[PDB]
């Protein structure tokens, strides 16, 4: 089998993406967050508490012929950026671009945190890094993944996000039509449960290719690009005015600015992000100082190939008993 659903940024910054996912019987569409930083499919609910919903579609598992309740079992999560979320657990039937998987864990929310009720765009999550950093208790689940790989005509996903567009994630085949060139792949680390690579270096708009190991991870929930505070550095004394504020956050830009491009390696090969996908905009409506897309991942304490990066490739996530990543430009 095979599966392919089209995914849509959230809004004109490219924030996030949303893709529609069919739950329960009658199908009920909700529009997720596709996370491969994380391994939880948690959805708005109609157990959601009722002042954190706001504008969310809700899943309703009473609804679902479907639906059962995964007796005593309960899920907590909290993210990189703060955020959370915690309630309990349906199995029910969840299709992906026709792709169908019986008995997943749909993790129903109970508790949302602010910025969650605040984006009504986002109905939940669906979590595509290793079923190891799922959270439900006492027993783990698996992702939609996961329990779909048997049946994928290849054991892989891939993400190909677009630049203030439109674009796909595919289950179980890998378009041909959809890259320039050749795809490299590269070796992955499973050990912290993520999709965690090593880039073979850098370079900052024409100047030259560092050549530097730099590990980090593919994480498609993650919008920006987080690399140490060297590199980050080397790219923003490229930009006149810019600078780190640490009351905005990170790095500012003036608005008039004209970014370069930035270039990261796999293996041989290079991927470069053009500067365009870098500007994130005023930091304040009317502002004329602008975000940064490169932000330093000094006390992160892991470095994040988010969604700045992963938008300038086509993205091979090899789910085969030794995984690997693939990169081609597009």
């Amino acid at each position: 089998s095979t599966g392919s659903a089209t995914t849509t940024p959230i809004d004109s910054l490219d924030d996030a993406y949303i893709t529609p996912v069919q739950i329960g019987t009658p199908a009920q569409t909700l529009n997720l967050d596709f996370d491969t930083g994380s391994s939880d499919l948690w959805v708005f609910s109609s157990e959601t508490t009722a002042s954190e919903v706001d504008g969310q579609t809700i899943y309703t598992p009473s609804k679902s012929t479907t639906a059962k309740l995964l007796s005593g079992a309960t899920w907590s999560i909290s993210y990189g950026d703060g955020s959370s979320s915690s309630g309990d657990v349906y199995t029910d039937t969840v299709s992906v671009g026709g792709l169908t998987v019986t008995g997943q864990a749909v993790e129903s929310a109970k508790k949302v945190s602010s910025s969650f009720t605040e984006d009504s765009t986002i109905d939940g999550l669906l979590g595509l890094a290793f079923s190891t950093l799922n959270t439900v208790s006492p027993t783990q689940q698996k992702t939609f993944f996961d329990n779909a790989k048997a049946s994928l005509d290849s054991p892989v996903f891939t993400a190909d996000l677009g630049y203030h567009a439109p674009g796909t994630y595919n289950f179980g085949f890998i378009d041909t039509t959809a890259y320039t060139g050749s795809i490299t792949y590269t070796a992955v680390s499973t050990k912290q449960g993520f999709w965690e690579w090593t880039s073979t270096g850098y370079a900052v708009g024409s100047g030259t290719f560092k050549s530097t190991s730099i590990d980090g991870i593919a994480d498609t929930g993650t919008t920006l690009l987080y690399l140490p505070a060297t590199v980050v550095s080397a790219y923003w004394a490229q930009v006149s005015g810019a600078k780190s504020s640490s009351s905005v956050g990170g790095y500012v830009f003036p608005c008039s600015a004209t970014l370069p491009s930035f270039t990261f390696g796999v293996g041989s090969a290079r991927i470069v992000i053009p500067g365009d996908y870098i500007d994130f905009g005023p930091i304040s409506t009317g502002s004329s100082s602008c975000f940064g897309g490169i932000q330093s991942s000094a006390g992160i304490g892991i470095n994040i190939f988010g969604d700045v990066a992963l938008k300038a490739a086509f993205v091979v996530f090899n789910g085969a008993t030794t995984p690997t990543l693939g990169f081609a430009s597009k």
